[PDB]
């Protein structure tokens, strides 16, 4: 009658939790070889990533430089939403103007600006060449870098400078390899695309094809830019937040919350699911248990993201004495989401790529990276040399949950330096195709279906 | 037909004991802003606390400063017993006389009482203005610090410094608004209440109304005065012990034994509880197991504390090999208070906010709070300066299976400074805070109800 | 219907997996004296070593002078293959040229050689002393150290220094006690041994009688020479090397690989069976399962070799999230070997000969040792003293599944000294002695029938 | 400044500038620290032969 730890409730204490330190990954039939075995996977629905690796939205991990590294690395970055809606919204930008396949609204001139104009426009837009367009709408010309570096006047108007008309260009429609080959024959950078009556329509670049062929792995859209997501929270400032990114070409939106089993967070996803959810793919928040997941899949998500309080001696563990180890909450989540398609991002407690394989295995589709990227090279900040030691140097928070409350006021900074983030990611990735082979695992969703080990407490020793 | 840990009894091993450490608290459905949670909650069957906070009765602890301090954040304190009985009926007397609704025994001075005797009487009570009575007992005037400290003569007679009659005097009975705009009319902080002949009855000070504002949760009586409580032995040195205290104006009494399931004990409670029951409530000594606090709740006990051996290095599982993890205890504890609705106040092992938590999500209505406060200023001492460091330095003691029984004789003292007892509150209320948010518990016995999750030795590391 | 780890599916997390640290040998009834303990048993199902131990193929641990020393000790050594096959190659034949019961091709001259080209030769084969043979294939006589030790000119030929014939030799089919008298008798090293045409067929030398008293307890094929064994890989240089390795005369091939589950492996071990099976025994690689173990016997491996990811910081465990404890692992491939009476061979976690004696009592029939013999003296390297301390100093590789791919580029060496083998050798015995007089087994098939019992982790404090 | 004081005109900088970016070898990763990675010195009197 009396339960064996105490009282006589058997649901008191619901399960036996674990984490990443009590399961290994047990040896399978395999004739998989690491270097051929298939690392893509689904981020929501309709995004499949060719490496399943997502960086977090924290201040000390993902910005525009982060999201495009990872971006192109395979993976995808999320911006964090700790500043000004039109900061994070320029950032978003920043991102997908990085490189296409084809320049839709290029940054053009007129030939009465002066050369410092036109070096605060390539400044401001980090480019280097405009093409020129007077009153009419009429392309008289194009001026690029190789012009403005042999003037020394600055005060110059940019017809005197300019390249004019007739130009090597190019009609609407006009094949890539076409393209390139009015690039490579004429021996020019640059290639204006124009309509029938001659106005300027785009730009297309060798340096466009170049980024193609150095990051054959980029995560991209059907225009050739390359995908990024942002955070977003609760209320009205969270949803012109959301209206603001979605305008400036982002492409998930997530919605961030340390406890999304609340109706306010439910209510959220279901808006923006239905505002916007035809053009951008809606994840839902932090939660830990079969019930909240279920409840995240109503509402409409398309993702699912899992953990709250995963680490061992995590503040919400030690504060609010809650917490769930990332294992079973994995498991329970998956029981929910993966009847429907719903994938689910493994966020939080990983340390080592041994933990990412694990947290694969157990269900998650994709698993987003925190402290393992906050050093990198790409990770904002600036980069500074202590006592012969490297560290990087650096309204909103209005999540009532989140650790930034429950932890006193004081001072944090001077993360350690990393190095770059391919060195990171080629890591990972290597320790993720050594499981795959070891378990006989083809692809990503053949290694959700791998068997667990349970080891007891002398294993760790 | 053996246990498989040894013999042929199954029931040589009970249980297995979870202590804090082994448990978490898991997310569910919630809606409740950190806030607007109610921390409300029961000390006994009829007081309840707006914190469920109470200091321990500790010589290092629990002193008049501290009971008034507790009392003031919401909370509650229990003066320690080790010490003569009529210094903690004094002890009593300084909480209970800290500030009232209206003073009803006001210290008053005669018209041939020196300035000197007058400073003394002050000095003996804490105040600083007295009224004028003469021998028939009319209230002849009243002295304040006002008059003193513009006399040089300390040897002259109160009739010659006192503000003489008529005086600004209230009935018996005038409201709160009609006094407080007496005194405000005339800028005066004291206010004479006096009967149908006139004699002296009571005095009301802008003090006190100011103390109500500035400590809006305080734990008060009916009369406005703070609650305080004060902890007792077994004996007839006990008995009498007791008495005085009630005399004294205590209003909870506690059976304070290292061990409650004893004849003595429970008689002790019984005989408290048939004499003076009406007036003031009795707490039994600390139990761990569900047939102890089943003998205390037949005994009579208004509260069960809980908790023997509940540290993990304590002396007790040391020196005698005996103890009960504490959640598991206020486990079994609680499915026998609980249907007769006797609250459980949880006594020891408890190290964070989280903690408290967890104990109250596993049934118990109240924490006493221990070491958590010995560094606090309020906490009984003086503090003192070593090698940059803060430190605060420093016949009875009847229970002879306490823990100073069972350590050799040594040096103890110089415990370490912490601050503001203020600020430790706020963090472990703003702990409690965040988990009834992640566990969507609108009140303390909505947590009561929080489901556990079980953790691994993995999760320690 | 819910597991309590996690999800819906009971054999996600299949097993409870058991290390060295969890399990301790149970005393039972024993009339066993230690010094009396039989010791031998199989390392394959036709070969039986008297001292159920083979160290490493590993490049720090065994190279011919490990192979002789534990083939003498009454074990035997793995050679390693991270070396070009025409070196491993020459170590097999190093090792099976080290002593016999006759010399069946020894070393010659010819009368028209200088005796620097004798020095050539007895340096090159480790000898010192050769017949001397001319063109028409007739023993003329032998030179030995003695006869080139008091020749300061090194420019004399063979027939001005030698012994001439008649020399003292033996007909072929001499027995032993003949060889020795005349051994004996005339004061001499070495016996030539002819047939009726009076050609030579071969050579015996008092250094092997002495050899064979020195060392009773080795390890030898039918011709007195030493076991050997040797480790190839998979694929097409695996197998040029494994049938030069068989040219040289190995006695056990072990394809030696991270992860035997694979078909490749498989195949292997049933081609190199069908070739050379019946002269030489084929050891299959490392696998941790019940089928796994059940693949390796059905393709017809002489002994199963056991351990994946067992030691506790294991590599395999941290980048890959791959392992299983060491004692479940053999529990799993002992039932599937045993019925069929092919050994198992314990490969992997070993730090202590209570742990041999816990993989003995487990089911497996031998253990491989390797970071226990690495820093010893006859393991490869050069000794060197840095600091007062005693330190070791010192293509292929090509497994996709190895430690090494996982293991970031660096630096690696400097191992310390262990002493000689022998002492090792000597308190690993020891320790099994001890284990085999507790349980009471006078063989190592009766301590594989021994029991165990469970520890907690408070016993490993 | 020292050694120009006492009457040099110029220093030589050896292991002050041995980990510098400029100076041979590769720069490397070890466990989140930074490292550099790599008949003649006929001189008798050298530390070398010394060591
Ligand atoms: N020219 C131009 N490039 C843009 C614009 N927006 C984004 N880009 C991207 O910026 C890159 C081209 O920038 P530039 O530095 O002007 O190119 P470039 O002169 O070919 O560059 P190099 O080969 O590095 O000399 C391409 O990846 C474009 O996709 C824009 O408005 N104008
Ligand atoms: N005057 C007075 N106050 C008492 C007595 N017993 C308790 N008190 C409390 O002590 C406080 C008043 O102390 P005093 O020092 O006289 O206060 P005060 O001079 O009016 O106040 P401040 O000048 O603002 O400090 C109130 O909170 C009273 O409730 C008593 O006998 N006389
Ligand atoms: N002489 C000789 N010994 C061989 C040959 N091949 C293997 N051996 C072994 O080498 C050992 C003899 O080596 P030697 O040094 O020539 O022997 P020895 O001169 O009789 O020995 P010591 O004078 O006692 O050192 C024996 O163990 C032989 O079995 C060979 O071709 N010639
Ligand atoms: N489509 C075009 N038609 C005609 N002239 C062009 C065209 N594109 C570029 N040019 C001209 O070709 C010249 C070389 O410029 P280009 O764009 O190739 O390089 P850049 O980016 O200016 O220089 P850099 O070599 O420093 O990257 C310039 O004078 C530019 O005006
Ligand atoms: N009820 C009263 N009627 C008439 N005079 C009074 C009354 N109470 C106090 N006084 C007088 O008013 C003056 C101001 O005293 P009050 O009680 O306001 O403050 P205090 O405690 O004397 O001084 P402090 O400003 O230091 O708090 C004194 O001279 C005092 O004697
Ligand atoms: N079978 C033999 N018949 C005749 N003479 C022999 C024979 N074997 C060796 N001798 C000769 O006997 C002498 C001693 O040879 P032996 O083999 O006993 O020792 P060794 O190996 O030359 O020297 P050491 O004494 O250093 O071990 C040599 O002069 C050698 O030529
Ligand atoms: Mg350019
Ligand atoms: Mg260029
Ligand atoms: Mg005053
Ligand atoms: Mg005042
Ligand atoms: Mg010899
Ligand atoms: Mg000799």
């Amino acid at each position: 009658v009396p339960v064996p730890t105490g009282g006589d409730d058997p649901t008191k204490v619901a399960m036996l939790g674990l984490t990443f330190d009590d399961v290994l990954l047990l040896p399978a039939a395999s004739d998989v070889v690491p270097a051929t075995a298939d690392t893509s996977s689904q981020l929501t629905k309709r995004i499949r990533l060719r490496v399943p690796l997502v960086s977090s939205a924290m201040d000390t991990v993902t910005e525009s430089r982060m999201a495009i590294a990872m971006a192109r690395a395979g993976g995808m970055g999320v911006l964090h939403r700790n500043l000004p809606v039109a900061e994070q919204a320029g950032q978003v930008e920043t991102v997908k103007r990085s490189e296409a396949g084809m320049v839709t609204d290029p940054v053009t001139c007129s030939p009465d600006n002066t050369l410092a104009e036109v070096d605060a426009m390539c400044a401001r837009f980090r480019i280097s060449g405009l093409p020129v367009v007077d009153d009419t709408g009429e392309l008289v010309g194009i001026i690029t870098n190789r012009d403005m570096r042999f003037e020394v006047d600055q005060s110059k108007p940019v017809s005197e400078v300019m390249t004019k008309a007739p130009l090597i260009t190019a009609k609407e429609g006009v094949s890539a390899e076409a393209a390139l080959g009015l690039l490579r024959r004429h021996k020019i950078e640059k290639l204006p695309i124009v309509d029938g009556h001659g106005k300027l329509t785009g730009l297309i670049t060798v340096k466009d094809f170049v980024k193609t062929e150095q990051f054959p792995l980029s995560t991209k859209d059907s225009d050739g830019r390359l995908l990024v997501g942002a955070a977003v929270g609760v209320g009205d400032d969270a949803w012109t937040r959301a209206m603001t990114l979605v305008d400036a070409g982002v492409d998930v939106l997530i919605v961030d919350t340390a406890h999304a089993h609340n109706r306010g967070v439910l209510d959220m996803v279901s808006r923006l699911k239905q505002a916007v959810g035809e053009r951008v793919d809606v994840v839902g928040g932090n939660v830990a248990t079969r019930a909240a997941a279920a409840a995240l899949v109503e509402a409409g998500a398309d993702a699912v993201k899992v953990g709250v309080g995963p680490g061992s001696i995590c503040t919400t563990r030690v504060v609010a004495g809650v917490g769930a180890p990332q294992i079973t909450a994995i498991l329970e989540a998956v029981a929910a989401c993966k009847p429907y398609g719903v994938p689910v991002i493994a966020d939080g407690g990983l340390q080592y790529s041994g933990d990412i394989a694990k947290a694969l295995a157990a269900g998650a589709s994709t698993a987003m990276l925190g402290s393992l990227l906050a050093g990198t090279a790409e990770s904002p900040g600036e980069l500074i040399f202590v006592n012969g030691k490297q560290f990087k140097s650096y309204y909103f928070q209005d999540d009532v949950l989140s650790e930034d409350k429950l932890v006193p006021e004081g001072i944090e900074g001077r993360v350690p330096f990393r190095g770059p983030l391919g060195t990171v990611i080629h890591q990972l990735t290597g320790g993720l195709r050594a499981a795959m082979g070891y378990t006989g695992s083809a692809t990503i969703e053949q290694l959700q279906q791998a068997q667990f080990v349970q080891i007891t407490a002398a294993g760790l020793k």
